[PDB]
């Protein structure tokens, strides 16, 4: 679809058999997940953002549905405040910027 | 322009006769530059990032240009790692998503 910004790009997604909102984020090179059940093994791993960093957890090849497209990619879940879909999945369901 | 999202949606701006390189974020509400010199009154504010908050400068109604198109909005300026143009800018300029 196309998404104007007045209101925060919120989409529904549905990963590990849950369905949650994340935010479509163009400025997030990353996937990042507030804290949730996911099977399979994992790494640890540290980003930083504003106001600092926080250390989450490292999925790879986990299947996920952003607003009806699927995609398979890397998600890192950890203490975020919000669901946040970077570039990393943004490039697989053809998401683009356009003004 | 129909920016892909491969790599880091980095555009140029220009705020206070000078010229930055800011990065295009949808998923964020506000605007938010390194430190730098900026004319007129402002107030305190703290905003929340990924790793927690800051407290930044907040400018309002500072004329800035973003790839090349003319907007007038609050500025916020403060500690973040990277230039951040936010949605209450990226709508004034018809900055949308599309996928
Ligand atoms: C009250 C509270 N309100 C809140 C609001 O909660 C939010 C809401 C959204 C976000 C995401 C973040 N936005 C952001 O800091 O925006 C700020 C500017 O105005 C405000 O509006 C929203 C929060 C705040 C960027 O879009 C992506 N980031 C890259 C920029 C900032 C450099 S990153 O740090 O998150 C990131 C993500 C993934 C990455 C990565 C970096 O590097 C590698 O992968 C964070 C906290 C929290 S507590
Ligand atoms: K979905
Ligand atoms: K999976
Ligand atoms: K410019
Ligand atoms: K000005």
């Amino acid at each position: 679809p196309q998404i104007t910004l007045w209101q925060r790009p919120l989409v529904t997604i549905k990963i590990g058999g849950q369905l949650k909102e994340a935010l479509l984020d163009t400025g997030a090179d990353d996937t990042v997940l507030e804290e949730m059940s996911l099977p399979g093994r994992w790494k640890p791993k540290m980003i930083g953002g504003i106001g600092g960093f926080i250390k989450v957890r490292q999925y790879d090849q986990i299947l996920i549905e952003i607003c009806g497209h699927k995609a398979i990619g890397t998600v890192l879940v950890g203490p975020t405040p919000v669901n946040i879909i970077g570039r990393n999945l943004l490039t697989q369901i053809g998401c683009t910027l356009n003004f």
